């Protein structure tokens, strides 16, 4: 790209609707204005939890008990995100699998 001046470690906007996101998710975009939010400010919420260094692994499970709104009540929502995420390709050397010694 030929542009410079900024780094940052993750690579989305700061609460606003881009079609970056989108294009994995095409029924959300083409959806209501509560679909599309709800899946953005989980997706944010969620990466954000990852680089935020929690401890080992950032899981469902811990995104579900950080998060303190409805928004988080649809499991499959969070569920869905996090699978699309992880085989979407943001920089993930691990893949998904349980925290467990297996």
């Amino acid at each position: 790209g030929s542009v410079e001046g900024a780094a940052f470690q993750s690579r989305l906007p700061h609460d606003r609707m881009t079609s970056q996101e989108a294009a994995c998710f095409p029924d959300i975009i083409s959806g209501p204005q509560q679909t599309q939010k709800v899946f953005l400010f989980i997706r944010n919420r969620t990466l954000q939890l990852w680089l935020d260094n929690p401890k080992i692994q950032l899981t469902f499970e811990a995104t579900l008990q950080q998060l303190e709104a409805p928004y988080n009540s649809d499991t499959v929502l969070v569920h869905r995100v996090h699978s699309y995420l992880e085989r979407h390709g943001l920089i993930n050397f691990g893949i998904y699998k349980r925290i467990k010694p297996l």
